[PDB]
């Protein structure tokens, strides 16, 4: 691809963050904490889920950034809608305003619904997101295999403006600890 042009500067918003989400002073890093961090709770929070957004909101143009999973055993990685849910169980799909790929169990899908198998013979350790809102597509690109494609959703309905959307999982296995990171442009 060459689609690094449209390189974007994103950050996290703490205000978004799961109550046991650690944000780096930077704003560039996410991980789970072992217990509650000690925040006031919000409407804005996700309660179900290791979830936080990107501050930035986009309704025009072409986008891209990078993020790194190097060790992580599962993650949830994307944009989604502006007025997705917060609270509850909720599944990750277009119809509920998400456009996401995951690691799990040694396996990667995309956030259909039902959820599509991918095909990577390479384990990325980091990821390139690119949305076109004008074009209705939303791209991800293995940048550890030179950039190959992992996913398109195409005919989006996006419906509103968009955020970035991050996952760091669970930590049950122990295995989960490491962080999520926007990797430099
Ligand atoms: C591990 C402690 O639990 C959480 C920690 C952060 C977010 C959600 C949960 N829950 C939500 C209720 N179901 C269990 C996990």
């Amino acid at each position: 691809h060459h689609h690094h042009h449209h390189m974007v500067h994103i950050t996290l918003d703490r205000n978004t963050a799961n109550s046991w989400l650690i944000i780096s002073k930077d704003r560039r890093q996410v991980r789970m904490g072992d217990t509650h961090q000690n925040v006031s709770d919000n409407k804005e929070r996700f309660s179900n889920y290791p979830m936080v957004l990107g501050a930035q909101r986009f309704s025009s143009g072409k986008m891209y950034w990078e993020v790194d999973v190097t060790q992580k055993e599962a993650w949830d990685l994307g944009v989604c809608r502006d007025s997705v849910q917060r609270k509850g169980q909720f599944s990750l799909s277009p119809e509920n305003g998400f456009w996401t790929i995951w690691l799990w169990q040694d396996s990667y899908e995309a956030g259909t619904s039902p959820q599509t198998t991918l095909h990577i013979q390479v384990p990325p350790c980091q990821i390139g997101i690119f949305v076109d809102y004008e074009a209705g597509v939303v791209s991800f690109y293995n940048i550890t295999d030179h950039g190959s494609l992992i996913y398109t959703f195409s005919e989006c309905v996006f419906a509103g403006p968009l955020r970035p959307f991050f996952n760091v999982g669970f930590n049950y296995s122990g295995g989960n600890a490491a962080p999520l990171k926007l990797c430099p442009l």
